[PDB]
DNA sequence: CATGACGTTCCT
DNA sequence: CATGACGTTCCT
């Protein structure tokens, strides 16, 4: 049975996904298709420039419709091609069940007629420059109206968006209104008092008064940021904001008793008026980033009594010309008893001392502290010892150099109690004194420093709780046998991208320390170019995962018998990545020397042109084998051996032309098979002994299928269509003639 | 007309190249083949296990025959498969013109009968474990005999190679003998006195006496290294050599009056007996590397008076356990008046001072000094000011951190004075380090840890510096006078300084480029430049800019800010825009590249469309590299008229068709790469049936449809321009022809 | 026959 | 029916 909505794909929850199919018109599906079951129709980024009364009328129960990016205005078109989208009068009225409509990134200049069922309407990046009471007539259920970006540098219009006074008052249920990037100079008058979210950023609203927020006492979030910009900080085209601005009335916000979030970023503020925050008893999030508040934060009383604030962003409040020698936060920060997160990155100050953050030092709920990108060159990390709630400190991208004068292979630190990021700093050695008061730390990131030390067990002595240590992207000289032995709780160690020492031709290195790390579970030695003069064996009874990608096992395993048991003493290993090791050849003997406990083996992006399948019996616990990106020319030379517990096999991006009958048939636990990006001209059920119904994933995309009438693959792919990703569109013909590059369904074979 | 020696390829100077064709037997070429043109036949790395009397018998002018790697011994086989090569009695006698034979990496246990014309014979990595007077009968013209590696860890045999006393004396013209890796314990007796090169390294010859070199007074090179090894330094399996060894006689070499080169590397030497080198009046090259000579070199008189010596290698004479605080070379080094090159890398000493190298400092001819990998942490670079001859110092891979308490980027090989300080521990650059190095023309500082905001103060003394390599550092580029203190600067490598450009929210500034009035070559490659940078690069001097590995994608999406970024490079002729994540181009932004451009690389982007007509905006463009993009056709108009384009690379795209006449108006086109696309045909119509001016047309790695097709006749017509035509141009279809050469069958 | 096309965007 | 095969090796 054909996919029911060709050329589109039926996805869960009644979604017909027609995205990125280069359609010039809305598909008309068969009277035989289950049109009644379609609840969402996605037409993202097709080339539909004309919508008709008939387009959606046969989808009797359509609730959600996405027409984004079909006819982009010239400014947003990659080639600046103009586009005007025409819409027949009843296009959307013909869908009286429609609840959500996305019409963004289309060249339309007026709002079409819309059914009164509508709950959510997105008209952003269109060319609609006016809203009046007739524009959205009858939409009494509308909760969300987003119309951002109809007049700005990427979509210019030569004037302001004009929203007539009271234009939206008929929208009695409207809770969310966003009108960003519309070249506004004033807040539209008499907006719906139902509003909870009003987003007016990146216009030119440079004066704000309580009258501009009349009757909006239901507001939970107000964003007026980016209206009076500091263009020194801009990454994009930026209009200068004259120095008399902004002009905020002291009582602008005082009636917004329900306000939870206020965004005043990128407003050229040199002053905080405490009166702005005084009526705001429910305020939990305040964004003051990208202002000129560097001196203000040393003295302000504006945080006095804001004992409910949870998140405060003061990032990029930097002085144009300078960094500060010292920075001392105002006493009023000590009032912020609910504060959980403080972002102070990008301010630029040279010293972090006890005085710097003293008012924060007893805040009981302060969990996250962002101090990155501050050009700090002296930091007393001991200041943090007694912060009672700290989970996470980001001190990355600083110039600290010492004491004061995927997850299957490497876990993240997100679930840990206390994490310090000192990555992208200027350490060349590690001295334990810098860590003396950080014994509570569970995770420490030191990646991308300049550490060139021969570590030896003396560096990390204070770090008695440390579980995870990231030393990636340094120059550690590994040879001392007691490296990292001073870390009693170390479970994960990342030594990836420490290749320089290993590249020193003729100088030996030593990985015997690995055996002396009794709790180590995850290790990376990836991208180190390890290739000669190293330990003959890695040993560990604890290790579960080893990333050895990006080395030269090719060289090592060509060196007589020296390295043939390199991984064998990893007696508990379950995951091993040998990708990108320049392997042109393996031995069965060498595969039988990997740990018997192995469950997952990656050999991606090597140069293997032959693989001895029968050797898989030497890894009885193997579940996943990844051979993607090698040079296999066939799946032959026997077939997958019996008794295999293999569940997942990836042979994508090889050069496979042929698979022998039965190749996969004895791998009774096989569930996921990737054959994508090979040279297969057919897909044969005989490869599976005609028992392919247990597969959950069978990816045959990017193969030169021969689209002749009655090829095996047609019927077969239909039989296992639930397993084949992208079947309707991404499974293409290589031949014959004009079918090359087309879907196998472009024609009925 | 078919290629004349299918399945092989005819190459220049009468070479028939049959390499890597998986052949199981020597080809018998067509009846009409021009066999008298075959002066060399290469059969490297096929799977020919049986050679026959008739194999080479019709090749009447054959001079050179390469059969290497056809039947490797088990130890050398990638899978340890055994192989024995059989050779019929007259296989080579049938070629009385044969001068050079390579039989290495084949499982043979005896030497075949060979023609008396033979000049060179390579029998290495075979299983021949004896040579007797009957092994090489009648080869009176033989000058070279290489038989290395017939008994060692990769090809074991369980005994020594046995060369009978006087076995080779009938080789009256023999000048080169190599018998390395053969498990020898003594030098074979009574070797030919004609010998000039005798190579005996990596055996177990641990005693050497003048009698072991009897009558070999024509020797120019003797290599006995690696016979008594230090296994601590070994990268491979290594047999420890008992401490009583080696045993050399004081006069072992004294009769070798013509000796030019002597190799005593990896011999476990703790002593140098000056008598070894006295009387070697012609000695120019001495290799003493990988011994234990670290104390010996501070005191030895062994170099006293060795006035002819030009090259001395003392590398990796390190102490097992330690580095030395100081190292002082012996006074005798001051007598090496001919010395041109001294290799002292890998000895391990912490300080380089005036005293360290004092004996070298007046040697008039000393040009190259190798001091890398020494763990040096203090270096007074001013010591070098007054060395009269110095061209090149390698101080890479050390721990120096400051003063003591090609068409895109030229190399420094032609300059007067180059210092390599790459892979050191600089975090800033202080001018004082360089105060006495004003003469330098090239300075390499790659792979240090330099994190400074350069500002025009760093390099003040370097008033002759032409080339400066700062790749692989963390330089913060924003000061407007960076590098302006270098008045001769012509080439600057700032590649791989990505960390600062990766600081999201923090701006950088490239305006200093405009202030470098002699700059010709600049690399900003692999910097991840993507936002908050100068809107324009400006230079009237620059010829070449490598901007590969950035994010012009992001920059050119940012309204109009960066649309003129390269336009002010008013003399630019080469630009690399590869790997910039480009999914699209504007025609107007290609027309904002300098009109002077000759070469534009756009490799490894994600371009699925290209507006060919935009090429008229670059009137001087000769080379366009679009390899590794996502083009699905060559269409959308042709190459425009008037183009000077000579070279076009569209390899590794997804091209499935080319419109008729696509290439026809590109009258200067000479080189076209279509490799690794999805083309099922090759059509002369693409060229308007005028493809004869092409010098290179690469159509390899395309799924050609091998039906009884345009391409067949066409490729034979332009065969001189098609690389690898006999073997690497393959069928995608139909049926069993998939993956075979288009010549595997007659289409 | 006042319209196509480009292309995984968009963010600031 | 005492043999094939693997592969761009080899270096120390
Ligand atoms: C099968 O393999 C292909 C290609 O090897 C996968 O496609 C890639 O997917 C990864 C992440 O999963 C991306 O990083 C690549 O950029 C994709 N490239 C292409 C060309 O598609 C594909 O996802 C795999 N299939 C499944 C079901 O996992
Ligand atoms: C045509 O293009 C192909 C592929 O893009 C070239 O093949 C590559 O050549 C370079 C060396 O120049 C190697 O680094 C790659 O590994 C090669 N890959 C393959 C698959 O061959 C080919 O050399 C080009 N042809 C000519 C005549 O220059
Ligand atoms: C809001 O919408 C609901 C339907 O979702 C409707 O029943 C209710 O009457 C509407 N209220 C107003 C004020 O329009
Ligand atoms: C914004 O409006 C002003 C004044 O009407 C106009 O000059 C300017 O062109 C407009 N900006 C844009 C991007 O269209
Ligand atoms: C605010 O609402 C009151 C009645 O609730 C009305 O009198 C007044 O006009 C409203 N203000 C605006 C600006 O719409
Ligand atoms: C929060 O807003 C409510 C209305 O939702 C108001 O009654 C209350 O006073 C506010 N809370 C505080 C602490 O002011
Ligand atoms: C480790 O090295 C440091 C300095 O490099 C040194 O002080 C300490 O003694 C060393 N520790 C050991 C165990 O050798
Ligand atoms: C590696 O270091 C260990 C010290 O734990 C030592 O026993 C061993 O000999 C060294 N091995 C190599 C190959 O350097
Ligand atoms: C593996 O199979 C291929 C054909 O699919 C064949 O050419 C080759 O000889 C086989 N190799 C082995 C070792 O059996
Ligand atoms: C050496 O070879 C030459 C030709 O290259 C030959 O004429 C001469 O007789 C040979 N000499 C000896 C001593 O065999
Ligand atoms: C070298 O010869 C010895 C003694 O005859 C023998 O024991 C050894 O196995 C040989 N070595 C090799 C690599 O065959
Ligand atoms: C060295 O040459 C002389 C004759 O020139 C000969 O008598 C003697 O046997 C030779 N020595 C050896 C070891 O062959
Ligand atoms: C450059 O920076 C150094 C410190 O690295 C400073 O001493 C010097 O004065 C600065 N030079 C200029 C020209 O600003
Ligand atoms: C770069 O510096 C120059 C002055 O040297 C200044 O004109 C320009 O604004 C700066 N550009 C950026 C992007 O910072
Ligand atoms: C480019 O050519 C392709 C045919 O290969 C065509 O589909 C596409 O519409 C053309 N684009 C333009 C801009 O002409
Ligand atoms: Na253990």
């Amino acid at each position: 049975t054909l996919p029911p909505f060709l050329p589109c794909e039926l996805q869960p929850h009644g979604l017909v996904n027609c995205n990125w199919l280069f359609l010039k018109s809305v598909p008309h599906f068969s009277a035989a298709a289950p049109r009644d079951n379609v609840t969402s129709l996605s037409l993202l980024s097709n080339r539909i420039h004309h919508l008709h009364d008939s387009d959606f009328a046969q989808l009797s129960n359509l609730q959600k419709l996405n027409l984004k990016w079909n006819c982009p205005p010239a400014g947003l078109s990659p080639m600046h091609f103009p586009c005007h989208m025409t819409i027949e009068p009843n296009t959307f009225l013909a869908v009286p069940t429609l609840e959500e409509l996305n019409l963004s990134y289309n060249g339309i200049t007026t709002v079409p007629a819309l059914p009164s069922s509508l709950v959510s309407l997105i008209l952003s990046r269109t060319n609609i420059l006016q809203l009046d009471p007739t524009s959205l007539t009858g939409l009494h259920a509308l909760r969300f109206l987003y119309m951002d970006g109809n007049c700005y540098y990427k979509n210019p219009c030569g004037r302001a968006l004009e929203v007539a006074p009271g234009a939206l008052l008929g929208l009695g249920n409207l809770t969310h209104l966003s009108l960003k990037y519309n070249n506004l100079t004033t807040v539209p008058r008499s907006l719906p008092p139902s509003l909870e979210y009003l987003l007016l950023s990146y216009n030119h609203i440079v004066t704000l008064a309580p009258e501009d927020l009349a009757n909006l006492t239901a507001l939970r979030v107000l964003d007026v940021g980016g209206n009076c910009r500091r263009c020194d900080h801009a990454r994009n085209p930026c209009v200068e904001c004259p120095h008399k601005f902004p002009q905020l009335h002291s009582d602008t916000f005082s009636h917004l008793s329900r306000l939870e979030g206020l965004v005043l970023k990128d407003s050229s503020l040199y002053q905080l008026n405490p009166r702005w925050f005084r009526g705001l008893g429910n305020l939990t999030v305040l964004d003051l980033s990208e202002n000129f508040l560097y001196d203000c934060i040393t003295k302000t009383k504006a945080f006095q009594g804001l004992a409910q604030l949870r998140r405060l962003n003061l990032s990029f409040n930097y002085h144009k010309k300078v960094s500060f020698a010292h920075l001392t936060l105002a006493p009023s920060f000590g009032s912020l008893l609910s504060l959980q997160e403080l972002d102070m990155h990008g301010i630029f100050f040279r010293s972090l001392s006890q005085k710097t953050l003293q008012p924060l030092a007893r805040l009981p709920m302060l969990q996250r502290l962002y101090l990155q990108m501050n050009f700090i060159n002296q930091a007393q990390l001991g200041i943090f010892k007694d912060f009672p709630g700290l989970r996470y400190i980001d001190l990355s991208d600083n110039r600290i150099s010492g004491a004061v004068e995927s997850e299957d292979f490497m876990p993240s630190c997100k679930n840990l109690s206390f994490t310090l990021d000192l990555s992208r700093n200027n350490l060349v050695t590690v001295q334990p004194e810098m860590f003396a008061q950080l014994s509570r730390l569970q995770c420490l990131r030191l990646s991308h420093n300049s550490i060139s030390q021969a570590v030896n067990g003396s560096q990390f002595v204070p770090l008695t709780s440390l579980q995870v240590l990231d030393l990636s992207h340094n120059k550690l000289d590994l040879y001392h046998g007691r490296s990292f032995t001073e870390l009693p709780r170390l479970e994960a160690l990342d030594l990836s991208y420490n290749s320089q020492p290993f590249s020193m031709r003729g100088v030996g290195h030593n990985l015997s320390f690995v055996a002396q790390l009794p709790t180590l579970r995850y290790l990376s030695l990836a991208h180190n170019g390890i290739h000669s003069r190293v330990s003959q064996q890695l040993c560990s009874t604890s290790l579960w995962a080893l990333d050895f990608s990006g080395n030269s096992l090719s060289q090592m395993w060509a060196e007589g018998d020296l390295y043939l048991r390199f991984f064998q003493g990893l007696r508990s290993l379950i995951r091993l990545d040998l990708s990108q090791n320049r392997l042109h050849t393996l031995l069965p003997c060498t595969l039988g020397n990997l740990p018997k406990s192995l469950q997952l083996l990656r050999l991606r992006n090597n140069y293997l042109a032959f693989f001895n399948w029968s050797s898989l019996t030497l890894l009885p616990n193997l579940e996943t084998l990844d051979l993607a990106g090698n040079q296999l020319k066939a799946l032959s030379n026997g077939s997958l051996p019996s008794g295999t517990q293999l569940q997942r096999l990836d042979v994508s991006r090889n050069s496979i032309i042929f698979v022998v009958p039965g190749f996969f048939a004895l791998a009774t636990r096989l569930r996921e098979l990737n054959l994508s990006a090979n040279a297969l001209r057919t897909v044969e059920p005989s490869w599976f002994g005609f028992l392919a119904g247990s597969l959950e994933v069978l990816d045959v995309s990017a193969n030169p299928l021969h689209c002749a009438c009655g090829a095996a693959f047609v019927d077969f792919l239909l039989q296992v269509q639930a397993a084949v990703p992208g079947l309707p569109s991404r499974v293409k013909c290589g031949s014959p003639g004009q079918l090359q590059g087309r879907s196998i369904f472009a024609q009925d074979l």
